């Protein structure tokens, strides 16, 4: 007595309009014997064999399959003890056939040197082409036959086949109804076959007839025949009234991954390019800016020539072509016009930035306004002035514009007091700015937003690879088959975890490498931290994939739940900003999103070189780990009326 | 003669593995008879079947069907005059069955007057549920159904289906076949159903059993089994030798995603949400920073207070408060310590900005110095400066600080001389900075994104739009069910692009409405040529999406290479930071990128105020209109050979 079932109702619905998939069922499945299951739609055998091997659960009823309650102690039906092929082609890609009958083989605790005997087997008998062939190359005929052999492989006392011939051809069909009716020959052997052709299990020892969730009829079906005085089987139905799983698992994770070129190029070449670009444009101060310069004091030539010579002594001859020499050549390139009303008209235009006009009295009326104090009249505070128009429309090039005209002027004035023997402190204003606390006197915008892309990166890197691996695989049937083999829900989430940690330990110390030990990114804390925070980030990112993966059935939907809090989040952490220029309500709020304070947190690492025991580090140790708890737990609860 | 195919040939794959799907094919359909094509697989078959209709071409051989070349304007086969039913559930989703029948009977041109008639009768024939119900609600065998009954409802004179009958309930199979023959006698419809049951297609008049890409034998069911001698007929088997179309496809597209909440939410939400946040978030001031000023004049109260009290008039009882007093209220907050080794302290954790430190003596000193210059002793320069020790990790808010220090400096200044009657233009340097051309002296670094921003979440939600819509349409054969029913590939080409411009019309209106009229972006320039220019880049986005559906087959395959270009693209056409940072190497390839100088034209339409005629203006005109037809040519090439 195999399979027993009694009274197995099963229902479907929210008491609003419920489906009655199974009804009083009773079902008896005798050892050694072929069965044949024959329903009318697809559903309600496959609601059935999956009540039978353990994935799904009655309401009321009982099931007594090889010895004891499915899923439970006192049998081993999900295990090596049973043969499950699914309905549809539950093989994984990118595979060889022999890489899939060793994973397989592993799985149920074979050893591999017997594998090869049942491999051989198995290919001369089904007509398969060479081992070496990868399933994904295979048509949609042969993968039918490989899923046969590995349903077939480690010979269970209990064969649960669903629909094994669709199409194939009736010569290797003759061959495969030969076999299982020879396996099952005064042994232990059970096959429970499942068809919707009539026609093809005329040869099982038992039929039951299915319809409307419970059996018509269950005899043989030459006594089926013989009692109706029907001539075929179709007239009859018209009735009108734990070490060991954990490694095939690694090496299948790691072997998904290896032969997808565009999974490795995504997830481990576009960190590395798009940090290099990031350090190579943004953040920059601008250098090719340029300059409409007017000096009345010289003749004009050219529009790239002016003949600005001078004394660097004393005297001050022209101190008009002597300024000019103070202006930092890096940034600003200068550009000769001849008329005040000409050079204004290249700044209306793209053809400059701005406008200087130095005019022809300059020097008389600058030497004598620093030597005559405050009693200067209005008139030598007007010619001994220099006129500058700007164009402001950009902010950031006109904050460079205005620094370097007066930066330049401070050395100038600087330089003219000292040559003559003068005190160079008296060209100072009392505000006085001493050497920095923290940082240098010349800081740049790439060291502020750099914090902010690492952690960015490595989160939205996991949550990826996170929903994607296990919606496809769900999806596909592989999670239900690999677990009817007897793989545990543990060991799935283990070796995912596991895999999952490798990979974002790779995409750390790519980031980091190239971001400090190239393009000298500094570094002023402990680089020990540093590792430490960024993986911490990368698991709070994959648990984010979990959450995903189990609120949405579809690709198409998760990517856009993935991208609809991907965009929001970017410009609440303080990534591209600072986070106080945000309104006092919005501040508080963006606070407690999972990537703000744990940017603020390497930020202060790196920028400073703070310490774990600030208050302002372990801010953001904390509230990874809070959110990486409250992420599980959001999981778990979608999971339980789902 | 329905069929006439004599001599076909047809060959796949490459010269290594070559797959001769068909080889000397003959085989003739008669009129009124229905036609059984059994075949080992579903390959051949289906290839045959696609030739018949006219999607492929063979290599060699000629087809006859219903008059003509498939396909040749001499005989009508994609169109009314042909019934199809393909293998899969080729069904739109979110449909009802009433809506589905309208569309499909609007596509053949029929009127809505006799689609009624059709339709109950189809309902109440093949027991379907009522006509409000969802596809999508419905089970396989229902979905299965309205398939079958979709290709019945404009009666054609040949009938093609493949699998009508997998999981149908044999009560309904034995309807469906008396139909089947009632339809088919004493008429010129022709029947030609192809199906895995061997035993099933008996009451078909003529038989060809398919092998090897031929066929081994077509005559009647009892002639096959009176010559061959065998009981049934597996024994025999087992042998070893134009406006109306328009109207419809656009009412389909646009309740396609009236139907998806979750579609409308991410393209029409999103963009809503996204311009909120960066104007409130990103580029404002700093608003909360807070200095350690530390005050020897006065006594030390709190933390909180000091009493600044000074004499406005004259005579400079102070002067430190009196600085003090002109300091911005917005940005800075003030704080007080008792000693200068006490506020560094400060500053050297998270509590300060900064440190001030006025001297004991900082009145008389200051005031000795004004009044005594150019020949003050090194004992008042040194007593009559501010000490200021600033936090400069922060780029952004070192600026702010430095500039409020410096510009608080000039008022007090200003307000000194000017209550002695003294003209307030002697406190002023050389520099003289008139009025800026463009802009104002205040610019703000959100103006500088905003024009960045328009144009990348209107270029970039018209690919991921474009692509996914053409992507999971063609994967489910929903291309190939309205190609046989006569919609010319230039109707669908021609009914998306008007889809997507209204699409991306009403997305323009939504980005431009909130970030001009609610949250005040200045628009100086002309407001009609700004929106076209946003539309002419919607249009270059979703030409992109017809090159990466051209290419890529999956889903996750087309969104990686999506995403793999739009990262690269945000860093190098300078929509974050001028493009005037990175290196002249980069600079060149970087202009060249799609986004670049449509970025540079926008940018200086919004904050100058610049017309057509310039020629910073239309170069970002022309660059779009060039990468409209380089997309489009890359995407005819890429079908030509694939
Ligand atoms: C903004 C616009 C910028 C520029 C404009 C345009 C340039 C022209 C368009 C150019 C695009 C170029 C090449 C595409 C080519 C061919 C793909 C189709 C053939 C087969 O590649 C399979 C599937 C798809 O094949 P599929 O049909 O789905 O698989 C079979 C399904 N049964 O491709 C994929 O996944 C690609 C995954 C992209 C990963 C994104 C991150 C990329 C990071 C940097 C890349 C570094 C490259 C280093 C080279 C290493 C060489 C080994
Ligand atoms: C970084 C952290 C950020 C935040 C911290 C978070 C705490 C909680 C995270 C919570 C997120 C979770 C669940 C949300 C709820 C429910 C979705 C799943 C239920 C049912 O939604 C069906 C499928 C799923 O069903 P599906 O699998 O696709 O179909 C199968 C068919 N049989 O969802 C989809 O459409 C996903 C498409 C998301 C569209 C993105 C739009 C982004 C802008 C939104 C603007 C404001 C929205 C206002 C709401 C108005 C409501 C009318
Ligand atoms: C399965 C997809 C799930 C998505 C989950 C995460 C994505 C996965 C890859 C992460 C690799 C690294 C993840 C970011 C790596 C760091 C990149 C960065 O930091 N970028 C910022 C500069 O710091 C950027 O400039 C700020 C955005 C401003 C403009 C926002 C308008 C764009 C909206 C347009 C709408 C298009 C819709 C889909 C388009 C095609």
């Amino acid at each position: 007595h195999a399979v027993c079932v009694r009274h197995a109702f099963k229902q479907y619905g929210s008491k609003k309009n419920p489906n009655h998939v199974l009804s009083d069922l009773n079902m008896t499945v005798a050892k050694g014997t072929i069965y044949g299951l024959l329903g009318a739609s697809g559903c309600g055998k496959t609601t059935l064999l999956s009540c039978i091997v353990g994935r799904r659960r009655l309401n009321t009823g009982e099931i007594w399959v090889l010895g004891g309650k499915p899923g439970t102690k006192g049998s081993g039906v999900p295990g090596k003890r049973v043969g499950y092929m699914p309905q549809e082609i539950a093989l994984y890609g990118e595979f060889s056939i022999k890489e899939t009958m060793m994973y397989f083989g592993w799985i149920f605790g074979m050893e591999s040197s017997e594998i090869n005997e049942r491999l051989q087997f198995l290919l001369n008998f089904l007509d398969l082409p060479s081992q070496n062939r990868l399933v994904k190359n295979l048509s949609g005929g042969q993968q039918r036959r490989v899923s046969f052999a590995v349903a077939l492989m480690h010979d269970p006392e209990l064969l649960i086949l669903d629909e094994p011939t669709v199409g194939v051809d009736p010569l290797l069909r003759q061959s495969i109804w030969n076999h299982l009716v020879q396996i099952t020959k005064d042994g232990n052997k059970t096959v429970i076959i499942t068809t919707h052709y009539i026609e093809e299990a005329r040869q099982a020892h038992t039929i039951g007839l299915m319809r409307s969730g419970k059996l018509l009829a269950e005899e043989s079906p030459h006594v089926l025949l013989s009692m109706y005085g029907c001539q075929s089987l179709e007239e009859v139905f018209l009735k009108l009234s734990s070490w060991g799983k954990i490694k095939a698992l690694l090496q299948k994770n790691f072997l998904r991954m290896w032969r997808n070129v565009g999974v490795m190029l995504f997830i481990f070449a576009l960190p590395v390019m798009q940090v290099i670009l990031f350090c190579l444009a943004i953040g920059r101060d601008p250098t090719g800016l340029k300059l409409a310069i007017v000096n009345h004091e010289k003749n004009y030539t050219n529009q790239s020539y002016q003949e600005c010579s001078f004394d660097y002594g004393c005297k001050f001859s022209y101190l008009s072509c002597r300024y000019l020499n103070n202006l930092r050549n890096s940034t600003i390139l200068k550009e000769y016009y001849p008329d005040p009303e000409s050079a204004v008209d290249a700044v209306k235009q793209g053809h400059a930035w701005g406008a200087l006009y130095f005019t022809e009295n300059f020097t008389d009326a600058l030497v004598a306004r620093m030597a005559l104090g405050k009693d200067a009249d209005p008139e030598t505070l007007d010619q001994s002035e220099v006129r500058v128009w700007l164009d402001m429309s950009n902010q950031q090039i006109g904050i460079i514009l205005q620094r370097d005209l007066q930066l330049s002027y401070q050395d100038f004035a600087k330089d003219l007091l000292g040559a003559c023997e003068q005190n160079p402190d008296l060209a100072e204003i009392p505000i006085s700015f001493k050497e920095p606390i923290y940082g240098s006197n010349k800081p740049s915008f790439t060291d502020f937003v750099a914090p902010g892309v690492i952690l960015t990166i490595v989160f939205f890197l996991a949550v990826a690879l996170t929903s994607s691996a296990l919606i496809i695989e769900r999806m596909e049937g592989l999670l239900d088959r690999s677990w009817v083999a007897g793989v545990t829900p543990g060991e799935i989430l283990f070796s995912h975890v596991v895999t999952q940690f490798v990979v974002m330990c790779g995409q750390t110390a790519l980031v980091l490498i190239f971001m400090i030990l190239v393009f000298g990114v500094q570094c002023k804390g402990d680089i020990g931290w540093v590792i430490v925070l960024t993986i911490l980030q990368g698991l709070c990112g994959m648990c984010f994939g979990f959450v995903i993966s189990a609120i949405c059935e579809l690709e198409r939907n998760a990517i856009q739940l993935a991208l609809g809090s991907f965009y929001p989040t970017l410009l609440l952490s303080g990534v591209i900003w600072p986070i106080e220029g945000m309104p006092t309500v919005l501040r508080y709020v963006s606070t407690f999103l999972p990537l703000t304070l744990a940017t603020t947190s390497l930020r202060a690492m790196l920028t400073r070189g703070w310490s774990i025991a600030e208050p302002a580090v372990y801010y953001g140790f904390l509230a990874t780990i809070i959110w990486i708890v409250a992420f599980l737990t959001i999981s778990m609860l979608v999971l339980r009326f789902k």
